[PDB]
């Protein structure tokens, strides 16, 4: 299938760029996989919007058309990034904000939404230094996402793989999270 | 006391900013007040960190110090915001991941964190579109902010203020919207002191 790899992180040697790593290598090569790196694409994620633009032609912003094509083109997104805040970086966020507006991600109903990225599936692979035992008390953590973001725009199935207390852990325990993404990554 | 109004929308004529009016004006003139329109100042939302600009040293970047010494200088942090997709508009979660900074809002215990925004409380007022029975059920919509971000801090008190169906009511019902913030403004005041 069609893969695209949402990637968010500054740093080109961070243990997420080893993660982006894993996923790269990992994937099958009957697979045609796209990386976007936000950080290296200088993504600006500032939503702009008022009387002269209105909110209603954000679907038909040029800025935005790469990113809309990359993700009409796919069939399953996989997102990488770290919790910051109990979320996605501020430079994800507003990959969101911008990206997935209405008449291209989904489009209002009588009420609630309706979905117009149906046929896609996800994965989100995300990491923090907060112990498991902890995760049912914590708001977000890529649950928003998952549930709230994702989900409402028909993506279905959406997995969530959180990588936990990632900073207090050893080397070792690292490199065994590394294996379990490579793993999973083959086993699609 | 030193109020930082923190204002996040994009539209000069939006709903948030008649929102913002209502709080600048309401505001006793006892209070000093400073207002922080993040899309006025072209705010950068985007961090930055790598083996060059160390995190280690984000407490110490330029081109935050201004925002930094606003909320040190502040006893009071209004934040003013639509919700989009459950919680902050990226451009005001980058203020809290470039302003609030370890070894500037915090830093870390033997064990957990400890706030150093000890001495400041703060008011969130928000706006969405979903029903307000729904609250408790859904994740963030300002909840993160509140609990796991200024909390965390040592911000505190925390209010949440939610006006909820922002769309769906009526321009009477937001016109009374705009009430209740109006006068729970007029009650932030130190103690036993009057509206001014
Ligand atoms: C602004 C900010 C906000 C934060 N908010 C939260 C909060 O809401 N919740 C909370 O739980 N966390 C919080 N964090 C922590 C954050 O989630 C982590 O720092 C992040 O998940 C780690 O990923 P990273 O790639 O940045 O790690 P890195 O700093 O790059 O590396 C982490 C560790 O992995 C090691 N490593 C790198 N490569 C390898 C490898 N090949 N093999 C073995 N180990 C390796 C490193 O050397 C290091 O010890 C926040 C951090 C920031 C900067
Ligand atoms: C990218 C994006 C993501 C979103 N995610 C979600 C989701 O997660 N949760 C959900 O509930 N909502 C969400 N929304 C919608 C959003 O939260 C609302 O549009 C917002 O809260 C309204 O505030 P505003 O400043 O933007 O309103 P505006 O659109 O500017 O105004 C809203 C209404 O109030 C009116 N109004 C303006 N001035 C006055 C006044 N002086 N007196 C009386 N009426 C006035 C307007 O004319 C209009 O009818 C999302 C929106 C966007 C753009």
């Amino acid at each position: 299938m069609k893969i695209l790899i949402v990637y968010t992180h500054p740093n080109p040697t961070s243990f997420n760029a080893e993660i982006l790593k894993q996923v790269q290598t990992n994937l099958s090569k009957e697979h045609t996989v796209s990386t976007l790196d936000l950080y290296a694409e200088h993504f600006d994620p500032v939503l702009q919007f008022n009387e002269t633009h209105k909110r209603r032609d954000l679907a038909k912003v040029a800025e935005m058309e790469k990113y809309r094509d990359l993700v009409t083109w796919a069939d399953h997104l996989i997102f990488i990034f770290p919790i910051w805040w109990s979320g996605m970086p501020a430079i994800l966020k507003g990959f969101i904000d911008r990206v997935f507006v209405a008449d291209f991600a989904y489009s209002y109903k009588k009420v609630g939404l309706e979905g117009h990225l149906q046929g896609k599936s996800a994965w989100i692979i995300t990491t923090h230094n907060t112990p498991s035992f902890a995760m049912p008390f914590v708001q977000d953590y890529g649950k928003v996402l998952k549930k709230q973001i994702l989900k409402p725009c028909a993506i279905s199935p959406v997995k969530l793989t959180e990588l936990t207390s990632i900073e207090k852990i050893s080397d070792d325990e690292r490199q065994k999270l590394l294996h379990k993404v490579a793993q999973i990554t083959r086993n699609i």
